[PDB]
């Protein structure tokens, strides 16, 4: 399986800057409800998204285009504006980490 | 300031798409706090942004990078997700328009260059 040049880059560059970075922890695995005390989480979010699921996507060639990986990513940052309190840290890191991301894939190769 | 390839599409396609879409009303000129009822809206979001000021921005050749306004863009995305509530209609037409803007990303020219 080949690997366009776009999932390449999201792979080589965007995922690795951000899982790496040390605002990452919060979003490396499924959000935990029960550990992290949220009874309401899986209710106002319906699509949750990881970086851990993503990386492992980029991985295992998942995806057939790169706006289907850059989806991801957002629903992760979005879930995090949408559930948190506009002044939790969490919203901060997201949107630090969603400013890497943009930044990065402004720079991502062609398609085709 | 500065004319690009990349800020030239985000300005010719990018942005006269999402400009016309039928969800975009709500986004074309500054959330106006006043006018709707939302006194502490200016005390949440402290960076406002609209496709307004983006769109004359871009015609001001305001931005040096296109990564620049990618980011002016989603200012205004994050602002509606983090002011308004989780099941408010605008957080629906926010994400709409956030789908496509990023799928429009990646098909942009990858020459940044003038």
């Amino acid at each position: 399986g080949r690997v366009t040049n776009q999932l390449q880059y999201l792979h080589k560059v965007v995922m690795k800057a951000l899982w790496k970075h040390q605002f990452a922890w919060p979003f490396r695995q499924p959000v935990d409800a029960v550990k992290l005390g949220l009874p309401d989480y899986h209710k106002i979010i319906k699509q949750p998204m990881d970086m851990g699921t993503i990386k492992r996507r980029l991985e295992n060639n998942y995806y057939w285009a790169a706006s289907e990986c850059m989806q991801d990513f957002n629903t992760m940052f979005t879930n995090c504006y949408i559930y948190n309190k506009p002044t939790d840290d969490i919203v901060l890191m997201a949107q630090t980490l969603e400013k890497i991301f943009l930044q990065k894939v402004a720079s991502m190769p062609q398609e085709e």
